[PDB]
This record gives structure tokens, C-alpha cells and sequence, in this order.
């Protein structure tokens, strides 16, 4: 009951701006449909797969040797995403160190980082973005220094203030990873108790603000022409495969340490319900503050704030300033963000390290060296996003690191398991380790329903690709080519392993094909001609 109530950093940071970009209310229908239909069966499947085989993401594919490329690809994606989850924690630490004063920097506009185009509503061009407010100017010119960068072709040198925070973050991550595979006994009760209090207070404060009804009536309004467009569905599926965490190797790696009696069905149901409730509450709280901000600045809701990764670092500080004793609440809130980010990064590092160490057994005798290598590589690669123009690099990464790639990996996992290993064998394994057989709904969603929706989403995300933009900035085409190369770097790993394994195995075509779809512990049945996959009754099993 401590592994289901835990909140994830994605629901707090990434969901608010994806909901605001696709409008309120119209984003929740595809989100909920995808949530149920794909996420619940796939979350349950990933929980059940690791608990039975006692293996990591890469070594779990001893039931079908042709699908180890998927395990490699999910580990590569987890490495890619950890490159830019560190910059958010650095921003949170910088914001926390700025809150130890009685005059918050984001309240007035008379500092050294202020442009002469700044107006203060308290001390007082249609479809554009408004960025002359003290909070937006603070975020863009005191922590990012974006005004010395003209584009991704001119990014400049890293900022030392953010470098000093990234160095602390990586050191903490290393020293919380170098002695064991759990190292989590302390922080399991701060990550699941504090966010609920913070959102509960902020919800009441937002709904009592003036002009928040104009934002509530915009969150409860359902736009229908905003549907029948690929962007909302592609965003919803991707956000699901960030909020639940399937497609990164974390669930398989952490389920391999459970007890062989654990009920994964209850855990999946509880996690899905809590995720849905938290997402809805976060959207309501975000739109109340959006309505208040639109009211105070005499602008429109669609033009009051940006649609990037720094939406929370502008709205949440602005809602903090309207409370009583703002310094206490800012400290609490940024502590909550720091804890959430640290937990997410620790989970990703555990996933990567366990997946890579389960395959090569020499890395199990040198854990400090491997952890140091992973952390140092992450630091070196994250140095790119703390430059003067690092927001463009971070946007490109957040767009192309887990896009079509994660959907392809999740589709391949489901197809592989449910069609080659056998939905009947996968249901007899749950029968063995839980005492009850899953049921018709799960067996149908594992084999027919989820793969079809995933294939449709994958195809549509390629057919209707949109060029990258950041607010009013338009990337050059070679940036899109670079992003597509990064996306394909993980997707290409699957067909390569099927060729390598086929060429590495000796014998005729029949023997080479049989040895790669048969579990490694049943390889003695290949010389007796007893392969179940060469029969129609194996492919007609529902
Ligand atoms: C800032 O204000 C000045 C005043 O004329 C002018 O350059 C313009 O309105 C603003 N600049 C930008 C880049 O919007």
C-alpha cells in the first residue's frame, strides 16, 4: 500500500502543459480511453512478466530469443529520458534556493534581469504569447538566460549556476545508488503524503481566486472540432506511457524483486484509479490559476502563458504569492518537486543498471564502477541542456526521445508475448503464481484490442508528423532530421537482433527458425520435432 499511492513527477510537471496545449476537457476523453484500454492491460502484463521470470528488462526474453532487441531499446529510451529529467531537478533546486527570503524574486520587476518592456499589474499582437510579466521574465532571464541565445544554431556556453546544481543532483543520485538495489527506505513516505496536501491546499486556493470560473468553464467545456485530429491522440497515448511508466523497463526490473505470491491485478487497478484522479485534480487546479492569470493581466486564456516545459515554474509560483506566508509554501512546494524528481531519477537508474547487469554477470561484481559510469555519462550528456539555449535542446529531446519509439517498443512487447509465447501459457503462469486465471477481458485486450490501437497510433504519428516549434520559434529542418535520427536509433535495434541471432545459429532454415521462438529451457524439444508454434491451434488460441 506504499507502491500504489506514490505520485509520479510526470503527472505534476508534464500533464499540465499537454492539457493546456490541447485545451481543457477535450484532452481527457482520449486520455481516459487510452488509459483504460491500453494502459491497464499492459501495466498488468508488465507487472506479471517480471514477477514470474525473476529477470530484468533485457534478460526476460528467454521465452522468445528474437525479442531481446525490444529489451535493449527500452533500456536505451530510459537512458535518453534521464538525460533531461536531471535539468528539471536542477531547476527545482535553483528555485528552492531562491525562496529563502521575504521578498520573492518573481513578484516585482525591478531587478537586474528585467527588460524595459516589463509591466507590473499591481503597479499599473492578438494570437501571440505574453512574456513581459515578472514571473515569466524571471523564468526566462534569471534561471535560463535564454535572451543570449537566438536559436538552436547558437546555444552558447553552459551556465555555471545551473551547473553547480546539476553537480549536486548527480552526486546525490550516485550516493543513493552505490550500495544496493533498493536504497529507498527513507523516501517512500514524503513522495506519497506531501503532494496530496499540496494539491489539496492549492485546489481550494485556486477555486477561491477571482476570475477562476472563466477557467473552470473552459476546463469543463468539450471542444469537438479539436478532436478528429492526430495531435491529441498522439499526446494522450504518450502521456499515458509516461504516467504509468510502461515502456521504460522500470516495472519489469522492480517486479523481479517481489515475492512469488504478489497480487498484480489489485496493484494495477489501484495505480490506474489513483493516476486518473490525480490527473483530473491537477488539470482542475492548473486551469483555475490560468483563469485567474487571464483575469489579472487583461488577456485571453489561450494567450496568457506558454505551452512548454516551464509552465509550472510560471503558474505555480504565481499562485503561491497569493497565499498567506508565501515563503513557507514555496519552500514546501519546491521540496516536494525535488523529492519527486529524485524518486523518478532513482527509478530510471535502477531500471537501466539492473537491465544491463542481468545480462553481463561481470558487472555484478563491480557495482560502484558501473554506477559511476552511468552517472558521469548522464551528467556529461545533460551538460548540453544547461547552456544559454538549452531549452531548444530540451524540447527536441522531450519530443523525440520517447515518441513513436516507446509506442513501437510497447507494441512489440505485447505482440511478442501474446502471439509467440502464448496467451494461454501467460495465463497458466498467473494461475500458478496467483491461484486464479486472468479472465476473458484481459486475454482479449492483451491479444487483439491493445495491439490494434498501438499500431494505429504508430502509423498516424508518422503519417501526420508536425514540424517542431517552441512558442514563436520555428526550428530548421536539419533539427527535425536530427530528432528523427534519435527516434530511429532505438527503433532500429529490434530488426538487428533478429538478423544477428538468425546468422549466429547453425543448422538449416527449419532449425534456425525453431531455435529462436522456443524458450531456452525447452531447446531439447527442437531435435524431437515438438514445436507448438508450427501448429494452427497455437495461433487460434484466444
Ligand atoms: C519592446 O518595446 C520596444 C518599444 O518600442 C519595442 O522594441 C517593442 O515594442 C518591444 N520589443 C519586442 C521584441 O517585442
Amino acid at each position: 500500500s506504499v507502491v500504489g499511492f506514490a505520485v509520479d513527477l510526470a503527472n505534476v510537471w508534464r500533464f499540465p502543459y499537454l492539457c493546456y496545449k490541447n485545451g481543457g476537457g477535450a484532452f481527457l476523453i482520449p486520455y481516459t480511453l487510452f488509459l483504460i484500454i491500453a494502459g491497464m492491460p499492459l501495466f498488468y502484463m508488465e507487472l506479471a512478466l517480471g514477477q514470474y521470470n525473476r529477470e530484468g528488462a533485457a534478460t526476460v526474453w528467454k521465452i522468445c530469443p528474437f525479442f531481446k532487441g525490444v529489451g535493449y531499446a527500452v533500456i536505451l529510451i530510459a537512458l535518453y529520458v534521464g538525460f533531461y529529467y536531471n535539468v528539471i531537478i536542477a531547476w527545482s533546486l535553483y528555485y528552492l534556493f531562491s525562496s529563502f527570503t521575504l521578498n520573492l524574486p518573481w513578484t516585482d520587476c525591478g531587478h537586474t534581469w528585467n527588460s524595459p518592456n516589463c509591466t507590473d499589474p499591481k503597479l499599473l499582437t492578438k494570437y501571440s504569447k505574453y512574456k513581459f510579466t515578472p514571473a515569466a521574465e524571471f523564468y526566462e532571464r534569471g534561471v535560463l538566460h535564454l535572451h543570449e541565445s537566438s536559436g538552436i544554431h547558437d546555444i552558447g556556453l553552459p551556465q555555471w549556476q545551473l551547473l553547480l546544481c546539476l553537480m549536486v543532483v548527480v552526486i546525490v543520485l550516485y550516493f543513493s545508488l552505490w550500495k544496493g538495489v533498493k536504497t529507498s527506505g527513507k523516501v517512500v513516505w514524503i513522495t506519497a503524503t506531501l503532494p496530496y496536501f499540496v494539491l489539496f491546499v492549492l485546489l481550494v486556493h485556486g477555486v477561491t481566486l477571482p476570475g477562476a470560473s472563466n477557467g473552470i468553464n473552459a476546463y469543463l467545456h468539450i471542444d469537438f472540432y479539436r478532436l478528429k485530429e492526430a495531435t491529441v491522440w498522439i499526446d494522450a497515448a504518450t502521456q499515458i506511457f509516461f504516467s504509468l511508466g510502461a515502456g521504460f523497463g522500470v516495472l519489469i526490473a522492480f517486479a523481479s524483486y517481489n515475492k512469488f505470491d504478489n497480487n498484480c491485478y489489485r496493484d494495477a487497478l489501484l495505480t490506474s484509479s489513483i493516476n486518473c484522479i490525480t490527473s483530473f485534480v491537477s488539470g482542475f487546479a492548473i486551469f483555475s490559476i490560468l483563469g485567474y492569470m487571464a483575469h489579472e493581466h487583461k488577456v485571453n486564456i489561450e494567450d496568457v502563458a506558454t505551452e512548454g516545459a516551464g509552465l509550472v515554474f510560471i503558474l505555480y509560483p504565481e499562485a503561491i504569492s497569493t497565499l498567506s506566508g508565501s515563503t513557507f509554501w514555496a519552500v514546501v512546494f519546491f521540496v516536494m518537486l525535488l523529492a519527486l524528481g529524485l524518486d523518478s531519477s532513482m527509478g530510471g537508474m535502477e531500471a537501466v543498471i539492473t537491465g544491463l547487469a542481468d545480462d553481463f554477470q561481470v558487472l555484478k561484481r563491480h557495482r560502484k564502477l558501473f554506477t559511476f559510469g552511468v552517472t558521469f555519462s548522464t551528467f556529461l550528456l545533460a551538460l548540453f541542456c544547461i547552456t544559454k539555449g538549452g531549452i531548444y535542446v530540451l524540447t527536441l529531446l522531450d519530443t523525440f526521445a520517447a515518441g513513436t519509439s516507446i509506442l513501437f517498443a510497447v507494441l512489440m512487447e505485447a505482440i511478442g508475448v501474446s502471439w509467440f509465447y502464448g496467451v494461454d501459457r501467460f495465463s497458466n503462469d498467473i494461475q500458478q503464481m496467483m491461484g486464479f486465471r486472468p479472465g476473458l477481458y484481459w486475454r482479449l485486450c492483451w491479444k487483439f484490442v491493445s495491439p490494434a490501437f498501438l499500431l494505429f497510433v504508430v502509423v498516424v504519428s508518422i503519417i501526420n508528423f508536425k514540424p517542431l516549434t517552441y512558442d514563436d520559434y520555428i526550428f530548421p529542418p536539419w533539427a527535425n532530421w536530427v530528432g528523427w535520427g534519435i527516434a530511429l536509433s532505438s527503433m532500429v535495434l529490434v530488426p538487428i537482433y533478429v538478423i544477428y541471432k538468425f546468422l549466429s545459429t547453425q543448422g538449416s532454415l527449419w532449425e534456425r527458425l525453431a531455435y529462436g521462438i522456443t524458450p531456452e529451457n525447452e531447446h531439447h524439444l527442437v531435435a524431437q520435432r515438438d514445436i507448438r508454434q508450427f501448429q494452427l491451434q497455437h495461433w487460434l488460441a484466444i
